[PDB]
């Protein structure tokens, strides 16, 4: 699959800053016209500061939709979680707390179930070739590498994955052979059509797709004709 993707701030499209309209939902309608069946969010402004999570405006871009968007940005707690899930968002995606508290995500995927999870992976490989994991790309790696990270979430039933080259085809060939089980979805890196037609056998699952999309390179449905073959 094809998964669109938008970043906002406080209901303001954007890509990282250029601005690209106060207009989310008649985008992910029209995305969701041309055959995606998953859109992706990036909470920018919940991110920041987890009191001006964009609940409200979530919940309408939802209703707005018939296809299950996935929502992250700086979810920290259970509380955020649970407050996504009631809003209407499909799964929720965990960058930041997956890493640095993986003990207590373990206990959201036993409460809210591995099909409502999505592990976000930003992943430098380091001078010894090691895929590391970093919670952003302004810090430091933080001394997990992609494989202990993943299996240490194996046991509570992980099966999303998303992970974003932040240091390329071999990276995902790599990955998504080692775990079969797991649908990976890869982030960045998609500069025009072509890039797409390279990730066709891979065993990627899904291709997030978000500024190519709004620069016009080409349509969702474009990128889906060539993501099908
Ligand atoms: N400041 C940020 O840019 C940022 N901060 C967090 N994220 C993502 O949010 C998710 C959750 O992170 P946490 O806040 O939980 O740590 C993770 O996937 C992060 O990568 C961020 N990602 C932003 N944009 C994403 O980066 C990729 C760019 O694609 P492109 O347009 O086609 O070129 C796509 O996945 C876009 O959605």
């Amino acid at each position: 699959m094809i998964i669109p993707a938008l970043n906002l701030i406080d209901g303001t499209v954007v890509r990282l800053q250029r601005d690209y309209g106060n207009d989310p939902l008649p985008r992910l309608q029209d995305y969701a016209a041309q055959g995606a069946g998953v859109l992706h969010l990036v909470d920018l402004t919940g991110a920041k500061d987890p009191a001006k999570r964009q609940i409200p405006l979530i919940k309408t871009l939802v209703a707005g939709v018939n296809v299950p968007v996935q929502v992250g940005g700086g979810v920290r707690t259970e509380e955020d979680v649970a407050a996504l899930l009631k809003a209407g968002v499909a799964r929720v995606v965990i960058g930041s707390t997956a890493v640095k508290s993986p003990d207590v995500v373990k206990g959201w995927f036993e409460r809210f179930g591995a099909q409502a999870l999505v592990l976000a992976l930003d992943v430098r490989i380091d001078e010894h070739g090691t895929k590391q994991v970093a919670v952003s790309g302004w810090q430091e790696n933080s001394g997990v590498s992609l494989e202990q990270l993943v299996e240490t979430y194996l046991p509570v039933g992980l099966k999303h994955v998303l992970c974003t080259d932040i240091s390329n085809v071999s990276l995902y060939e790599e990955v998504c052979a080692r775990y079969p089980q797991i649908a990976f979805q890869s982030s960045g890196g998609i500069g025009d059509i072509d890039d797409i037609a390279a990730l066709r056998g891979t065993g990627v699952r899904g291709v997030i797709v978000g500024r190519a999309l709004l620069e016009g390179k080409f349509t969702v449905k474009e990128a889906i004709q060539c993501w099908q073959n």
